[PDB]
């Protein structure tokens, strides 16, 4: 199962890890992707997860968008986890670099509550432009299911742990 995690709360755990390497090692039931409404997995966690699937995630995602249209900011969809997990929960957090409402980050984390355990990144952090300390706070105050957070950047991981209330 999950190893080397620091316990933050009853249900939130955190580790300085590459989420792709973590997924390949654990092969969890659910890996969360930091998706955009179009499921265009270009950069950040999405680009890295998609690249690990040899673009199979993008092919599947384009078929999903052709049938269903775009997701909502704060919304999600469950697709295949390919070689990384049983399922991938594509969750759209607000992108602050696109003027999206930061209040939608709580709605985005509510999607995690439909899954008993998840491997996930911090929503809206990184190239999405939100403060990762705020994202972790919304995560622990919103998610009630077991979430194992993978934070790629060591310096950010240390800052998140040392500032966690
Ligand atoms: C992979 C990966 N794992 N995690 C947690 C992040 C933020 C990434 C994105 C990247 N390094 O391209």
């Amino acid at each position: 199962s999950f190893s080397g995690y620091l316990k933050l709360t009853d249900n939130v755990y955190i580790k300085n890890a590459d989420i792709v390497e973590e997924a390949k090692k654990v092969k969890p039931t659910v890996v969360v992707n930091a998706a955009n409404v179009y499921l265009k997995h270009g950069g950040g966690v999405a680009g890295a997860l998609n690249k690990a699937t040899n673009n199979a995630m993008q092919v599947e995602s384009d078929d999903y968008i052709a049938t269903n249209g775009p997701l909502k900011v704060g919304g999600s969809c469950v697709l295949s986890g390919h070689n990384l997990a049983k399922h991938c929960l594509h969750v759209v957090g607000p992108n602050v670099n696109k003027g999206e409402d930061i209040q939608l980050l709580k709605s985005a984390y509510e999607n995690f509550n439909q899954h008993e355990v998840l491997l996930a990144p911090l929503l809206s952090a990184g190239i999405f432009g939100a403060d990762p300390i705020h994202s972790l706070r919304v995560c622990v105050d919103t998610v009630r299911t077991n979430v194992y957070l993978a934070v790629f950047d060591k310096n950010l991981y240390d800052k998140l742990v040392s500032s966690f209330l």
